């Protein structure tokens, strides 16, 4: 079988540590992951792939920190499964750089590797954050509520079709350059909860709630990730607009931070119409 | 699927290159080899194994 649904095989070699996985489409992460028409990978997955195969390539915890993570190029999964493969370089510091590519057919050529996504990982110790008071973020963030179909609705209006397995956000509480939106696993993967450390549809939701304060397109980057526990079925991620940088605090029920994400950036597109 | 016959997985991590076999004993090579009334896998699976691996 597969040793994660992001790692489908080990295929390292005396040259590189490497994990390589065949994507069909059919997977929830693709098939109700529809941006423009296609099915594409959602970036969150990027991260759940990287720490998975940290974990496979230690002998596995918490603690990791990403640094400097670039989303570069979509993986799209058309009619023809995509082979996806990330290699993992070890560093004398203790860092651990990763690439996440994947095998292009361009046919009446040779095949060719294109990079989706770059970053670094450090095992670092668990920072004491302390926790949020969700009823002070609830009340400071009072100016309007989006509703779960408002948010969906705005994104299908968009060019983004997002599935059952890709509808984490339940409502998203308005503030003054930040937002505080509670998720929740679609009952539709609950199932598969124990599957991943990083759930792409809750990590997804939470990136999808940056819509909540007021186009972004690729290349993203990503200056610091510290996962600090597990995710839980029913979270809340506290949004912040710090450049063209803001913050998202993944919390539990209680307001315990236990993803905590500094610095996404992403292309600043104009808006049409 | 299998890699090999005797590689049935690549299990490689940071410290060391390795692959890893579950051995059932109805394979040819064990069901087929039978020691003073033991499956037990030949001599020369031994290096067919290490051939396969280096490559």
């Amino acid at each position: 079988g597969v040793i994660h649904p992001f790692l489908h095989q080990n295929t390292s070699d005396f040259m590189e540590q490497r994990f390589s996985s065949m994507f069909t489409g059919q997977e929830f992460f693709l098939s109700d992951h529809v941006i423009k028409g296609q099915r594409v990978l959602p970036s969150a997955a990027y991260l759940e792939m990287a720490r998975a195969a940290i974990q496979q390539a230690t002998g596995g915890l918490e603690g990791l920190r990403f640094k400097n993570v670039v989303w570069t190029q979509p993986l799209a999964v058309g009619p023809e499964p995509v082979q996806a493969h990330i290699e993992l370089y070890p560093e004398a510091n203790g860092e651990i750089v990763f690439e996440i590519y994947s095998d292009s057919k361009q046919d009446r050529d040779q095949t060719t590797e294109i990079v989706h996504s770059q970053g670094s990982a450090v095992l670092c110790s668990i920072p004491d954050i302390p926790s949020f008071d969700l009823s002070v973020l609830q009340e400071q963030c009072s100016l309007r509520t989006l509703s779960a179909e408002q948010c969906y609705d705005a994104f299908k209006k968009m060019g983004v079709d997002y599935g059952p397995a890709h509808r984490g956000i339940e409502q998203i509480l308005i503030g003054q350059e930040q937002v505080l939106a509670k998720l929740s696993l679609p009952s539709s993967v609950v199932k598969t909860q124990g599957q991943f450390g990083l759930h792409p549809s809750l990590l997804d939701a939470a990136l999808q709630s940056s819509l909540g304060l007021m186009s972004l397109i690729l290349p993203f980057a990503l200056e610091e990730m510290v996962i600090v526990g597990d995710c839980s079925s029913s979270m809340w991620a506290l949004i912040r607009y710090r450049v063209e940088k803001f913050d998202i605090d993944l919390c539990d029920e209680n307001g315990n931070v236990q993803v905590r994400m500094k610095g996404f950036s992403t292309r600043k597109i104009a808006n049409v119409s």
